[PDB]
């Protein structure tokens, strides 16, 4: 299981997050089928994409993205995230697995998906 997901992370793009104020905190039920997609044909393995996706909302986000006002004031740390591009998209995917410098508050398992209206290029 630790190679599935470590080949398919280590696969993926590095991103670089340009406009972290364009993030799309509630994406609709349309947005999330479409990042599961792309999650799906990129080669994530089933036994973590689910959780993922349930990740990509605020919802479901850790208390240091719970909010926009925490947004705003955590935004200094954002930059911090390792962040891989979810292919063809304006869509990161930060891995719990390589963020442990993060807070606990900033990630959670197995990881969290974060969606942009524009600003996600790469590195």
């Amino acid at each position: 299981e630790y190679n599935e997901i470590l080949e398919w992370v280590n696969s993926l793009q590095p991103a670089r997050v340009t406009r972290w104020g364009g993030m799309i905190s509630t994406p609709d039920a349309v947005l999330q089928a479409v990042i599961k997609r792309s999650l799906v044909e990129s080669g994530c393995p089933a036994s973590i994409v689910n959780e993922l996706i349930e990740n990509a909302h605020e919802r479901s986000w850790p208390q240091g993205l719970a909010t926009l006002e925490t947004r705003q004031m955590n935004r200094r740390y954002y930059e911090n995230y390792v962040a891989k591009r979810i292919p063809g998209k304006q869509a990161v995917v930060v891995m719990a697995c390589e963020n442990q410098h993060m807070g606990d508050d900033m990630v959670q398992e197995p990881g969290l998906v974060m969606i942009f209206a524009h600003g996600v290029e790469e590195i």
